[PDB]
């Protein structure tokens, strides 16, 4: 379950955060952390597509190969606060599973730049129990989370040294399917 309203952050640029282009998961925390494996690698594109916000998700376990990408319109409920139903697709769009109600995630954007972000989600898919998830983000898959970023995990009242790294994980991403996949 999850526990936290996440605030948003003061002033948050929402038309440079959805440019349409990639972040990378660089660090994330799980406030139920058996809940995700300790070794993942993820990404997103996020962008608005013919009038409509969209997000495009990549998830990749490195360890078993479990692969899944997802499109996701997102509802706005205050700024940098979204609530959004996704579609598990191919590479492509294709879609493997529709929208349904009960798979939704809340996205609220604590703090971001034009290189770098704090996220908060709280996933609910069908009748698993999910807790909170915080994700550092970076415009450059490989940069090191600056201070500029951990000050605002600070903010948020979290301690940086508790989050887990994606990097030692050989991560490698299709930056131009999470593009196209925002029209699809
Ligand atoms: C960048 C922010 C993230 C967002 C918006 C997000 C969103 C989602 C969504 C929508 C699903 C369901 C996909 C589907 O069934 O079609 C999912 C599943 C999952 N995510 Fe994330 N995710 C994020 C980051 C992460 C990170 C950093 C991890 C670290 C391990 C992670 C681990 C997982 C796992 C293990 C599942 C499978 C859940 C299950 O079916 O039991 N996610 N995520
Ligand atoms: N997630
Ligand atoms: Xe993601």
């Amino acid at each position: 379950a999850c526990t936290k309203n996440a605030i948003a952050q003061t002033g948050f640029n929402k038309d440079k955060y959805f440019n349409g282009d990639v972040w990378y998961v660089t660090d994330y925390l799980d406030l139920e952390p058996d809940d995700v494996p300790k070794r993942y690698c993820a990404a997103l594109a996020a962008g608005t597509a013919s009038g409509k916000l969209k997000e495009a998700l990549y998830h990749y376990d490195p360890k078993t190969q479990d692969t899944f990408y997802d499109v996701s319109e997102l509802q706005v409920e205050s700024l940098g606060k979204y609530t959004a139903n996704f579609k598990k697709v191919d590479k492509n769009g294709n879609v493997k599973v529709a929208v349904t109600a009960g798979n939704y995630y809340t996205f609220t954007v604590m703090y971001a730049d034009d290189s770098s972000a704090l996220i908060h989600t709280c996933l609910h898919k069908g009748n698993k129990d999910l807790g909170d998830l915080y994700a550092v983000l970076n415009r450059n898959k490989d940069a090191a989370a600056g201070d500029k970023v951990k000050s605002a995990v600070s903010a948020a009242t979290l301690e940086f040294s508790k989050f887990i790294s994606t990097k030692e994980n050989n991560c490698a991403y299709d930056n131009d399917s999470l593009k196209s996949l925002l029209t699809k």
